[PDB]
């Protein structure tokens, strides 16, 4: 048969709105990844963003979103951009000489999705890696066969593999006290009360103290607007800096990495089989 119906959750509008699935991918491709990306890369984005909706359909229904198999925030499911606003914020042009290379991308992996012994998985995929992809149960909860840590070595090459961030010990205090009422810090000698407790072979840092407070370095990046958990934390006098390594959870495929790999001669199935670990491609319809 042909492509189905979805109902997606418009986070922006609070509307649940029904959708052909083809067409939200587009939507989906577009805000994940640019247009100047090789077809390859966003192939197998494309296919991920697929499966992503349909592992969705296969499970519990959520807890955010009920009547919805996916919402458009990034920060529940992915990311997404319909038609009117590429429209009006890139123009005509764009959309009839980038946007295609997308709706290219999507229509070139039709039907197709990830799997794990002949189920759909779940296609965790983020931007850039610190060089190794994380373990899904040393970020999340779960353990997958698929997602385990792969090597990844072209994410060295993205413009978000390092970022750093200078903040005042006053307003690394004020920002904790702000989120967490009970903890207990001192401005002076955060060298003494702020240390990393449990991180991962990746780098994700799990636990980590301050003061009287036990947080998760997602927690951390939260409150600091930071790239990602895998950071480290340097004190000077007067200020702290975080040095932050890759951008997103770590988990999955890595968008820059599979930009890098089809830069490098690879194609879509073999990105796939790489980062989601004993995978193959089905095609559904
Ligand atoms: C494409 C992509 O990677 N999208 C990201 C989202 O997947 C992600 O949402 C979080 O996803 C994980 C994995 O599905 C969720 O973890 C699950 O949590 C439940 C209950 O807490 C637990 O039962 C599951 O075992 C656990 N799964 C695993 C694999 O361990 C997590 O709850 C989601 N977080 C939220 C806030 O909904 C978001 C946020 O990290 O980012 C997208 O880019
Ligand atoms: C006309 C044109 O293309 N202008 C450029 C913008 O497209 C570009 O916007 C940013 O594009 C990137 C895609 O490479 C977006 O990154 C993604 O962000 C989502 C969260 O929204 C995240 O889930 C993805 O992991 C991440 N992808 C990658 C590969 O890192 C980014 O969000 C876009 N920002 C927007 C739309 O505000 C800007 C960026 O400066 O440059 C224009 O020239
Ligand atoms: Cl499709
Ligand atoms: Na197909
Ligand atoms: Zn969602």
């Amino acid at each position: 048969k042909k492509a189905p119906i979805i109902n997606v959750y418009n986070h922006i509008t609070g509307k649940t709105e029904k959708m052909d699935m083809e067409n939200y991918l587009c939507g989906v491709l577009a805000g994940e990844m640019s247009s100047e990306f090789d077809i390859e890369a966003l192939k197998a984005q494309s296919v991920a963003a697929r499966t992503y909706v349909v592992y969705k359909q296969e499970h519990g229904k959520s807890s955010k979103h009920k009547n919805a198999v996916v919402c458009t925030d990034y920060k529940h499911c992915q990311e997404y951009k319909s038609y009117d606003t590429l429209k009006k914020l890139n123009g005509e042009e764009w959309i009839k000489n980038k946007y295609s290379k997308i709706q290219e991308a999507v229509r070139g992996t039709k039907g197709q999705i990830i799997t794990y012994n002949d189920k759909a998985i779940l296609p965790l995929y983020f931007s850039t890696s610190s060089g190794k992809t994380e373990n899904s149960e040393e970020v999340f909860s779960a353990k997958y066969p698929y997602l385990k840590s792969v090597e990844s070595p072209y994410d060295k090459y993205s413009p978000k593999f390092a970022s750093t961030l200078k903040i005042s010990n006053t307003d690394f205090v004020k920002s904790l006290r702000r989120a967490y009422s009970t903890i207990v810090i001192d401005v002076n000698n955060l060298s003494k009360q702020v240390s990393i407790t449990k991180r991962s072979d990746a780098g994700t840092v799990e636990k980590i103290k301050l003061g009287n407070k036990e947080l998760t370095g997602k927690d951390i990046r939260t409150v600091f607007k930071l790239n990602s958990a895998n950071f480290d934390i340097k004190f000077g006098e007067g200020y702290i800096d975080f040095v932050v390594k890759g951008y997103g959870h770590g988990v999955g495929m890595s968008q820059w990495g599979a930009e890098g790999m089809a830069e490098e001669g690879y194609k879509y199935y073999d990105i796939l089989s790489h980062y989601y670990t004993d995978t193959k491609i089905k095609d559904i319809y």
